[PDB]
């Protein structure tokens, strides 16, 4: 009964420094059954909360739906459905490219019960 | 933040250049929130110029990079920023030539670093 969905959101980014928060990857966790709250850690070339395009530029992600312990976000939700947009900050000065994050997914209870990867990439344009 | 700085891979023969020729490759990298970069030619390659070991001095040059006088500069504030220096096509070129410079990251200079590199101009 659990689930993840994770996907780079429809918005057009364009390079250059950006006027608002903007929307990035958007987060879906799920489960039904009896549940504390979840982590979102980030792995590998992310590890420090980042989106990474192909020649290593990085840049910082937001979200407003999770709280954040020294490496990771984390929430204590036991709804059976938790959603999470993740956006670049306003002021951000941003390169084109094929910004890709990854990261595990851990479900937790009153103990990490289900854990799964996630792996999206979102575009930036010139 | 992080610096690197390296020669280029293609080969240069001596002579007088055809064309545009890569010589230096320049990463500049910092999470933090600046305002951009300097590069500040230092030591015998003060006038932005890689000099070899029996004093010949060939000029340098970037299009990902503008100049002010005596360094190069770039107002970035993403995180990364990337530069290859060329020769100019229609330089004279001769050994082995060296650039020393400096790195800085400025908002006031709140990072710097020496880089220093290599180029092999071959007979």
């Amino acid at each position: 009964s659990f689930s993840v969905e994770f996907k780079a959101t429809e918005n057009e980014i364009v390079s250059g420094k950006l006027d608002a928060d903007t929307p990035a990857f958007h987060l879906v966790m799920s489960d039904s059954g009896e549940h504390k709250g979840w982590n979102v850690r980030p792995t590998g070339a992310s590890e420090g909360g980042q989106m990474v395009s192909a020649d290593g530029t990085r840049v910082d992600l937001h979200t407003n739906e999770l709280s954040w312990d020294n490496d990771h976000w984390w929430i204590d939700d036991g709804s059976e459905r938790v959603e999470a947009t993740f956006f670049l900050a306003a002021g951000d000065e941003v390169k084109a490219g094929e910004y890709q994050f990854t990261g595990r997914v851990e479900e937790y209870v009153e103990t990490v019960i289900n854990s799964k990867d996630i792996s999206a990439t979102k575009t930036v344009k010139e």
